[PDB]
């Protein structure tokens, strides 16, 4: 289990708030040594930030696999011609970064991957028997956003797990859509986020199949109207049967009202949601599921032979989690006046060890000992071993958001004890040096 | 320990050799449904392909960390203005993908990251007390290779681990370089490769101190000139002391003449080598290390305060490993007439269970249990539960090159036994359905 010492690390703390940051999470990612802007909307992820980014990446992956989706990797650069096949090339917009290689071939930095995935599908898959199929990757995208803004939350280069489903009819597709809906409730739950499924902007297709998963915040960009009972709903444990019928679970979440400003009916809101249960607020879109049937398979001629032996365009859906952007949501949703409060499951380190008289023989040895014992039992452990006063060490440990602190000085070591602090709520428990490892 | 059922999976095996694939590594990867060409030298990585690539990435990550380097991540898109600071803008020449954004801003797709990493460093580091510092990331890169070729070996969108050291003076840089040198020996060895550190030139990267780690091979774009002695030297174990004097190991590995063709000189060669060992020959370059002194720190004003209270530019070096290229190079060094033979460390799965009569409940259940137990016992396992017949399952499982096959069927199963094939060499073996798992764990 990974383990670092600050004096061997790279963690550039900024004492003061950077002018260029408006919302709290940007403001905090910069001070917490997690980020550097390289161009507008384009970020280097500094060591601490990358660790968090990796953890979010892993969780998202685990839930995709748990739901049966298969991981591959598509390239950043796509041919224009591919996009011409589907009629999105000129249609997508100026946010698509266009590139010309040395041979004047037209490529773009992919903002997304429907055409590409379809291309891949039609090259290999021929019979209804291979389906359902859910193919996904976690990969960098570009949208030449008009005003790159809010640090990681409206950037231009950004990390997204995008998933793509392939079914025989609308029936199978809605089944695949359920699978991802469930996978998503779990995903966000595992990140200490209550993200709410909300019916969101459908295309010319109509119907019900489109949901944005939204975390609530007054700082947020998307506006919402919700029946508060939805904040209390339970999130399927890890044993959910994904070959089964999730309609129950889906009904449990769609039954109660949930909508964004785009598809909101005042006349239906008033008809379903009791006066006191209503809440008009805003939120942060962290995930997005969208069923698009034969939109791509038509133009691209991605067909399979049905269970009656005739060729049909496949029905598909796509499912995106804003991986890089979660970093910004998680912090908005998890901070206080002292800085970040990482949920355990996404923190860059589980515990930091703080030396309150660094250089003194006895405490230095106790730190080493805990450093090494916590290391051996697969715990992510930073040991702040810098030549710096307790006060400085607290402000940083608190700033960077590590879930547990361990305070170690000659004081407590006198009666053979260390202070353990739980960041989220300030809980503290002066403890015996020999017990703390027992978590 | 990852587990998968080939019915659950996505693996598009090709029957014929692809006409486009000039060399084996390329041929095989397409055939073994690992890769797909999306553009000239730009590749999609299919599930199996991805999995290997992510194991390669991991072995490299581990060995970098063990050598004291610190992982971050820089973006794929860099500012041309940045490349103007150091000169390099007009000195990658045509292999640099230039991009204009919607606001007409000169961006490029980074082929490498010397200036950006320096940009970062100078922003935050001002004291010698902070060095040695080694920062690295594993990130996608683009070189507009004029004629993309040999699949993943000479493409355009490739994946590299590039790390960048920072020290007060040259002496420091040397220590830092030796660290990376030693980390490289382990990295490649851990992949079952014999990459030979040979002297090299630095080209656009810069510096007069450089080695390339080159894996010997016939179908390899690299002209090497090594004294064969060089070839069975000891690879330092997992417990090498990175803060201790690494000199002895570097010397061991550089006392013998070893040059790429760019630096090869023929006087020396003979008058330093046994004629019988002298072997001119081809190889693949899987990694390269350079010390470029104050190249970027000068032109970019990346200074630190030294011991004598004075300010002086830092001494840098960079270190790259062709992550995506390693797939290609591994196969070339590990194949036979029937397909890939994956070294254990980098295999997509450790063992595959081949079911030789799909639908018969007797073998099915016997397989399932074996599937489920090998999982729990922490091991990459693949179950071929397809509608396919033994012949086909043999050919496929041979192809994708899993180190171990498990042949389950009612012939051996009557005797409550199964066959175990080491893909490595074909060695076979019947043993009880029990004492099998324990022999892989
Ligand atoms: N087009 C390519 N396709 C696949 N792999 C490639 C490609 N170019 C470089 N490589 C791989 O990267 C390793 C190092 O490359 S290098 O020698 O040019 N070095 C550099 O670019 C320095 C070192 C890292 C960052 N800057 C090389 O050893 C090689 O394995």
């Amino acid at each position: 289990g990974s383990h670092m010492r600050l004096s061997r690390f790279f963690l550039p703390i900024l004492k003061e708030n950077p002018k260029e940051a408006e919302i709290v999470s940007h403001r905090l990612m910069l001070r917490a040594g997690m980020l550097r802007q390289e161009a507008a909307g384009i970020y280097a992820w500094l060591p601490l930030g990358h660790r968090v980014l990796k953890k979010i990446e892993q969780i998202v992956r685990e839930e995709q696999n748990r739901a049966g989706a298969i991981e591959l990797l598509m390239p950043t650069l796509q041919l224009a011609d591919l996009w011409r096949e589907s009629g999105r090339y000129d249609a997508y917009g100026p946010e698509m970064l266009r590139i010309a290689d040395r041979h004047k071939r037209e490529l773009l930095y992919g903002p997304t991957n429907e055409e590409m995935i379809t291309e891949i599908f039609r090259a290999y898959i021929k019979s209804y028997k291979s389906l359902p199929l859910n193919l996904y990757h976690i990969q960098w995208k570009f949208r030449d956003e008009q005003r790159p803004r809010f640090g990681v939350m409206r950037g231009r280069e950004f990390l997204m797990k995008d998933a793509y489903s392939f079914d025989v009819d609308e029936a199978g597709a809605r089944k695949s859509y359920n699978k991802m809906f469930v996978a998503y409730l779990r995903t966000f739950a595992r990140m200490g986020l209550k993200a709410i499924p909300m019916r969101a902007e459908t295309g010319p297709i109509g119907g019900d199949l489109s949901h944005e998963f939204i975390v609530l915040a007054e700082t947020g960009e998307s506006g919402v109207y919700i029946d508060r009972d939805v904040l209390n709903l339970p999130v399927p444990d890890e044993n959910v049967d994904y070959d089964g019928d999730l309609t129950p679970i889906i009904k449990q979440w769609t039954s109660v009202y949930a909508a964004t400003e785009d598809v909101h009916e005042p006349a239906r809101y008033e008809s379903e949601v009791p006066e006191a249960n209503r809440l008009n607020t805003r939120g942060i879109e962290v995930g997005q599921i969208f069923y698009f049937g034969t939109k791509y398979s038509d133009s691209m001629k991605a067909n399979v032979t049905g269970p009656d032996g005739t060729d049909a365009p496949i029905h598909g859906g796509s499912y995106g989690v804003g991986v890089s952007r979660l970093l910004g949501a998680i912090i908005e949703a998890c901070h206080d006046d002292n800085g970040i409060i990482w949920p355990e499951a996404v923190a860059p380190f589980r515990v930091t060890i703080l030396n309150l008289k660094q250089g003194d023989a006895a405490t230095d040895a106790a730190c080493d000992q805990l450093y090494r014992e916590l290391s051996a039992k697969g715990v992510d452990v930073l040991y702040d071993d810098t030549d710096q006063r307790a006060g400085a060490k607290f402000a940083t440990a608190d700033l960077i958001g590590i879930p547990w602190q361990i305070h170690v000085g000659p004081r407590g070591l006198a009666e053979g004890k260390v202070e353990l602090k739980r960041r989220s709520d300030g809980a503290r428990e002066n403890l015996a040096l020999a017990d703390v490892v027992a978590r």
